[PDB]
């Protein structure tokens, strides 16, 4: 049952011809094999997809429901198709593996809201690991406020009573460990490190992503970072330009920002605020060409498809800080950690995989925030941005200095910005040859074997911890510290790690090594 | 500019992937010769609309500019160019260096519009009856009677000598109805080009008509700089050498794809070569009304304006070529409670996918014109005759299909399909693929005879087999899989090609006023033995017609010898003197039976009132068709008795005294047995 071969059996509509030459191979490569299958979108990961699971012959996963009634629309113009969180159960393929990867994390965080009454019951029950010493610091959670720790596995913090463990727990979900492997897919611009925190899977397989040989680069991303331009050209004033109703554009406009109370800048301009279905709705009537109001999504930066002109503009208002609240304050606790960087980035990276899902596609995307700057302007950050991501977000830092070389001719920040947005739009020629020479600096990599391997022992020790063998953590932190893998913040954080996972142990030598990195 | 490498650079929808092979491989073909005309043949949804646009492209870029695409309806003009969205000129055929789509439908949509044709309610119909009242008389003295009284297809000629003889007089009276919707698109050619023509009288309508259409006139096409004719592998291409005026050459080296054996598919069925309880008497009940199942579309196609009238009264949606426009549009929507009806449809509307997954395909295309018609009364046998019905059925079935793995079910049902897809010499006339696929619809017509003989319901069985190819049964598919391996293109007959290119240059030596050259073009022809002996016939009225502008001394001589090869070809109004007179079986006795019915249309009554003769054995003339006067229906029973039959109210009375004169004139005193073409019996009528 031959993937390469047998798609001309599809009765496939007039539309469709044969397959892609990635696709020839990729499908060839699995089957003379049987992991993540990096492509680039728009080589069909969909028709992959139907295409292993017609091999098969065992179904679809993706974020969540919105899309997966649309998607099996391609098994009529071309074994069930299925979203995550159905099929598994506590005791084949996925997609879009770290856009999903927020889905099923949210899925872990059942938290439950103070005003529910089962948090008076846990407040008192709880109280014997925290009251000892919460007491200098209760009043943010006095009046049910969020910003505050609570000092205690799982973590607390003052909000909601709040199952969710630092990794999120999706081994809860069963035979996603059970299969005897399973293909993953991903945009060949991720960082697939993230894997094993995002997704648990062991960095081995994860190395090797099944890869076209001529695999090299697409997508004519536009990535506008205006931070990096002009302070004219800061966070606000992207908002108060394009959240109007502006029918007049040809292409759908959408905003992407980091929390509902962002929401009352864009909806005062009176942009579609959804929220996490009713997106469907403003998706729809822009491929209907109803190009006259902006979506607008508080805090999911991911899982929405928005092939061709349904997006030429996608505005990524701001350096995300999570749905989860435990994610949060971590960026708080480890403000130059790796964890916190690669956490940061794998958001900044998925965020900006909406709006190209083809191959030859185009599209503007703004990144803005000087925060979300220090954290893209750093090395080490594109050290763990994939190399297509590091190139295309090079090419847009080429084209910033393009604009302040513009602006620097005196012309204004939003007229020379307008006229960016022209180049991509208008398919200037002058614009995509030179964005064609900038592409031949695009070459793919394999995940990256330096952080897979800490992030392994990290993992590790939280399991390990999990596994009443607190000691085994003791050396695998030993063992890290050792080997020196850690940032000079976390060369002290660490110390707080360890005292964490001994707060059961000799009670004085977590003490002693808390109050060693408390200063 | 290589359109090799140019579909890469493609800014395509996400939707589309790579070049395929056989675009590929047909684009290096392309690009490494021609980079003025050669052939193509290209099985649906092989993208000749992307190949065509590739190449297109290709020529717009290296500024070798304008070059066009032509699609073979008005209809189409947004559907094509739709795909310079999802990936340039184009246009409607309609409206007029031209690199064609769909060969046939486009050489039909350049005769169509250039043919006259005057309907019986406006003047110009009577006051050219009233020119030609005399020679259309001395050429059906009954049958000049019936278009005043006006039957649909009584058919009359005006001889050559009648039509040359009255030119000014027919140019007159038409530039004198120059403004009208019967005659103006057409005026700008045929008042000048007239004698070359013939003209046609019909009770309902008249035409004018030149036998090759006029291509060279033309702005654009005329002073092409470079074509490839593409068209559906479906396609016999040697027609294409006199309605497009190719060489042999032209045709003989096709660009096809090296590889390429079978693709499209066409669940092609003849229900009147199942049973007569699935001819199209069966079909009428079934298809048009209502019904609430279907989820794809269904279109009729009927032969002419006339033939609405049963799916109407049933109830399907009776739109023309012009409001089809929505109701198309409409089964993409989901409009499948009601069918579309479109008459003479057979060319000009692409139905993809589930826009048509039925298609009833009702009677043998007889045109809208005419000229088709007396041709089928000069030389019903002839290689021409066939080739021009044969062809009408190779068009019609391809509009169902777009697609290489689409489906469909042209449904084609006439009771005259029967006498015209059997023979196998008429089956010569076709690509190896229609050849195929219909021979393929007759062993599947033969497997329905099996369900019947399993005692299931005839229509029930055709509902079975739509069923096998809207389900994509693997028993069609593997049926179909395992017969379509024994098919390559075609290249054609150089016998033909030379045959019709010698038929053309004559017409064009004509035209130069090369009488004897053409003349001798023609006998060359016939001492190259080519041509079957009925059709030397015409060739012998084909030297005189010529001759007769400036030799008809022997013109005239060889009119008579065209008349003694065979008589229904056009008679003078002297020196000819009036001579004194299983399966296939059941099929031509069928195709008689459908015709001799009471009321039936008048020119397909008489002509199987004369082969009702051979028929019955007899020997049979049509002495108004033949002798020009008396009788329309002669035969003689043996040699001293004949039978007799001729087309209640006042005027129709004349008719039996001018027959019976005639008859005592030239017969006399020969015993005889008379009819009338009466069911009445009250003023034999039989």
């Amino acid at each position: 049952v031959d993937p390469v071969a047998l798609y001309e059996t599809l009765d496939r509509a007039t539309d469709k011809g044969p397959l892609r030459p990635a696709q020839e191979a990729v499908l060839g490569d699995w089957f003379k094999n049987y992991v993540i299958i990096k492509l680039h979108t728009g080589q069909g990961k969909t028709l992959i997809g139907l295409l292993i699971l017609q091999s098969r012959l065992c179904v679809y996963l993706c974020p969540d429901n919105f899309l997966i009634e649309q998607t099996c629309e391609q098994a009529s113009q071309f074994i069930l198709v299925t979203s995550v969180q159905k099929l598994f159960n506590g005791l084949i393929l996925m997609d879009d593996a770290h856009a999903c990867s927020d889905r099923i994390r949210d899925a872990c965080k059942i938290k439950i809201p103070k005003d529910e009454p089962a948090y008076h019951a846990l407040f008192k029950l709880f109280s014997t690991e925290l009251e000892l010493q919460g007491v200098g610091t209760f009043a943010d959670l006095e009046n049910g406020k969020r910003d505050a720790l609570l000092p205690v596995q799982c973590i607390f913090s003052g909000a909601a009573l709040e199952i969710e463990p630092h990794i999120a727990p999706l081994e809860d979900f069963g035979s996603y460990a059970r299969a005897k492997h399973r293909i993953f897919m991903s945009a060949t611009v991720t960082d697939d490190s993230f894997l094993v925190k995002g997704l648990q899977l062991s960095p081995d397989t994860i190395s090797n992503p099944l890869t076209y040989a001529k695999e090299t680069w697409s997508g004519e991303k536009m990535v506008l970072i205006p931070s990096m331009m002009h302070e004219d050209l800061d966070r606000a004033k992207i908002v108060a330009w394009l959240a109007p109703v502006n029918p007049k554009l040809k292409f759908g406009i959408v905003a992407l920002v980091p929390s509902f109370a962002r929401n009352k800048d864009w909806g005062a301009y009176g942009a579609k605020t959804v929220d996490k279905d009713s997106v469907s709705e403003a998706v729809s009537d822009l491929k209907k060409g109803q190009y006259g109001t902006p979506l607008v999504l508080a805090n999911r930066y991911d899982g929405i498809d928005l092939p061709d002109n349904t997006c030429r503009v996608l505005v990524f208002d701001s350096r995300p800080f999570s749905e989860n609240l435990t994610d949060l304050y971590q960026e708080h606790c480890r403000p130059e950690s790796e964890a916190t960087l690669m956490r940061t980035i794998r958001s900044i990276e998925q965020g900006m995989g909406r709006s190209v899902r083809g191959e030859k596609d185009y599209s503007v995307v703004v990144a803005i925030g000087a925060d979300l700057v220090r954290t893209l302007r750093d090395v080490s950050s594109r050290r763990y941005l994939s190399s297509q991501m590091a190139t295309q977000i090079e090419i847009g830092l080429e084209i910033a200095e393009m604009a302040r070389e513009e602006i620097a001719a005196g012309k204004e920040p939003l007229a020379a910005l307008v006229g960016l947005i022209n180049q991509c739009l208008k398919r200037d020629d002058g614009w995509k040859d030179f964005y064609a020479d900038q592409m031949k600096k695009v070459a793919p990599k394999g995940a990256n074997k330096e952080i897979l391997e800490l992030y392994s022992r990290e993992l590790a020790a939280e399991q390990a911890y999990a596994a009443g063998d607190y000691n085994r953590a003791e050396q695998t932190i030993q063992k890290l510290l050792d080997d020196g893998l850690a940032h000079p913040d976390d060369r002290g954080w660490y110390l707080q790690e360890r005292a964490r996972y001994l707060h059961d142990g000799n009670r004085v030598e977590a003490q002693k090594l808390q109050v060693a990195a408390h200063r």
